[PDB]
């Protein structure tokens, strides 16, 4: 069930694995970072025109949190519906250019403002820094609503990867706080679930990009040792109440160790009365929402999840 | 439990069947459709302009096929991508006019071309008349593409109701048949199973738009007596094999009667490996797709299923 594009990408992966490229996982999570991040670059398609791009910063928990924001072209309005969007990488790798191009696509596809948001990473800042950045983004942006040139009415966030993650729990927060939370949230083959072992992540733990090697690297980084792993901001699908939570959009790929979780927590979802979009690419791997250079379904996915955020703002 | 809009609504039916002296369960099939048609055509929301409307017709197995062909505001494009749209109505009431407003405003939204299709009703002409046209319609448009403007490689099927149904059967029929069948399937709370009574189809069974009453009524014209429940063109959710089927875009609505055995389907497919975006809209009622005029979760509806169709063919 592998599609042509995707297998061959998984045949140049394997060439350099085995002609001088290590692999390695170099535990110079810093060394390996600044190696895989221009990787991570190049692997985005080349970046579309956007009315206006603004970077900038504010006071986070701990320090600055760098931003970047994308207003779409011919979008008059001053507010505009806003995501807030966390760039995936195991709360280790990736930033803000990382994920520029795919960022660009989603604002002009969706009609809507993106505000990509560079995160505390570990290992120098371990759990629970990136995710407490992640919810002090979101709280401050929704307060100063119009400073960010923002409907306040129609905030949502979301992610891949780690970010993905990061979306999900930011919404649990703010539901558990009782505060206003997102209104919109949009998971992408987001990590619910750090307590257990899916049938997913056993089947494709080896040969299909994102490995069981790679998640381990990353979790001896993020994670201090003896952290209770039924930590919801470590697994937001062990929790006891899903009512009260913002609509959602969730898409997982064939080939991920993170699929079969994603769609429980759509499920969990669907059941507690919440109105969801689920959606499975078969036969593409984990990434390919970013790696828009070499794989089609990724722009196609990118496409779809702009336009169902898109229709629920009624942009 | 429900929505406002959902619930202001449900109380004017509930005005009229005691305050007036209404009863369409109690009605001539000929007679019931004059009046209930006239409705249907007030519960649309006022019409959106498009770029160009045709009508037209062509031979079908058994008479003249009329059809109503809409395409979208500032597409310049000779051939476009196009979806072929079955009305809904119990294979007994509905005609184009009944679905002119939803139909142009998934042109619009959608960026490709609609082909609303006007089939053979019950009981004049009973099963299995109705899905024989909607299968010859779709083949017609197939083998003649350039003639309806129309790219072959982008040719799309959906429907409500019956219509969705009557989509679902005709993807089946070509894959049965070996033949070309279509390249997406937009499947809005459709009936997929004749052969046993779900959950929801009790648990809703009266008091919710949809009654188990209304489903006798057009049973009792649709089918004739002694009839196998287990015809897949009856209940094509117990096929055997859901592979090599079409990407799906499949909708449910919470207080449907039809909701089970349509996220069933759904499941089928995901399981079967096909590319599938199952939603479900909570706290609204069967039939709210084409309701536009009282309820605005209709339009957000109507603007999602355009969406998720448009990204898939990349307009
Ligand atoms: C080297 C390819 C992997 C890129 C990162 C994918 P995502 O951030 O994975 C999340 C898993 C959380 C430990
Ligand atoms: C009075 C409202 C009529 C709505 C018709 C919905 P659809 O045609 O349902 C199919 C029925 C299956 C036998
Ligand atoms: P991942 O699946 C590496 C699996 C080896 C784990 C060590 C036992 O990388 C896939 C690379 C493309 C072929
Ligand atoms: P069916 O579900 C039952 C007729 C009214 C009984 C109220 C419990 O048709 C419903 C139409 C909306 C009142």
């Amino acid at each position: 069930m592998l599609l042509p594009e995707t297998r061959n990408l998984l045949d140049l992966m394997d060439a350099a694995t085995r002609g001088g490229r290590p692999g390695l996982d170099t535990l110079p999570h810093a060394v390996g970072r600044k190696a895989v991040d221009k990787m991570s670059e190049d692997g985005e398609a080349d970046p579309p025109e956007v009315a206006e791009v603004a970077n900038g910063g504010f006071a986070g928990p701990a320090s600055e949190i760098r931003f970047r924001r994308y207003r779409p072209l011919g979008e008059a309005a001053g507010l505009l519906p806003t995501l807030i969007y966390y760039h995936g990488g195991g709360f280790v790798i990736g930033n803000i250019e990382t994920h520029d191009s795919t960022c660009r696509r989603l604002a002009n596809k969706s009609r809507c403002q993106v505000i990509s948001i560079d995160y505390r990473l570990a290992p120098e800042h371990p759990f629970p820094a990136p995710i407490d950045d992640g919810i002090a983004a979101f709280r401050h942006i929704r307060d100063n609503a119009e400073s960010f040139g923002a409907d306040a009415a129609r905030l949502a966030v979301g992610g891949d990867s780690a970010g993905g993650a990061m979306a999900a729990v930011v919404c649990q927060a703010c539901r558990d706080a009782g505060e206003t939370g997102p209104a919109f949230q949009m998971l992408i083959y987001p990590a619910t679930d750090s307590s257990r072992e899916s049938a997913s992540r056993v089947a494709f733990a080896e040969g299909y990009f994102l490995s069981k090697a790679h998640m381990d690297w990353f979790w001896e980084a993020y994670v201090p040792e003896d952290t209770d792993l039924t930590d919801l901001r470590l697994s937001p699908l062990l929790a006891t109440d899903f009512t009260g939570l913002p609509p959602a959009f969730v898409l997982t790929a064939g080939y991920d160790p993170l699929r079969d979780e994603g769609r429980a927590y759509a499920d969990r979802l669907i059941e507690a009365g919440i109105k969801t979009t689920y959606v499975n690419y078969p036969g593409t791997i984990h990434g390919f929402f970013s790696l828009t250079r070499f794989l089609s379904q990724g722009l196609k996915a990118n496409d779809e999840a702009a336009a169902v955020m898109g229709a629920h703002f009624g942009t």
